[PDB]
């Protein structure tokens, strides 16, 4: 699935994503839209084996379980697969998880480079939320 930009927002706001741990919804919208451009299918190997998975990006070495990264912690307690779901869900809960340890959103590398410092709301404008 790849959601619009306001169908993901909505989503993100009826799942308690709105302000979570200080990241307004226009962080959330702005870093899903650079990690994988609202795709919940997307998917990224990179050379040490570890995949990152899902709209959120979620790297398969800290969080998830996919049964073949030689690292490897499931600190959100999931398989990988099923962050790739068309529910976005797991990865919403994932992400809380992840944004909770005191990194804070820089754990998503292109919210890092792309989103942080602007005017984030942006991405929420025209909404109709
Ligand atoms: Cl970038």
């Amino acid at each position: 699935k790849v959601f619009g930009r306001c169908e993901l927002a909505a989503a993100m706001k009826r799942h308690g994503l709105d302000n979570y741990r200080g990241y307004s919804l226009g962080n959330w919208v702005c870093a899903a839209k650079f990690e994988s451009n609202f795709n919940t299918q997307a998917t990224n190997r990179n050379t040490d084996g570890s995949t990152d998975y899902g709209i959120l990006q979620i790297n398969s070495r800290w969080w998830c379980n996919d049964g073949r990264t030689p690292g490897s912690r499931n600190l959100c307690n999931i398989p990988c697969s099923a962050l790739l779901s068309s529910d976005i869900t797991a990865s919403v809960n994932c992400a809380k998880k992840i944004v909770s340890d005191g990194n804070g959103m820089n754990a998503w590398v292109a919210w890092r480079n792309r989103c942080k410092g602007t005017d984030v709301q942006a991405w929420i404008r025209g909404c109709r939320l």
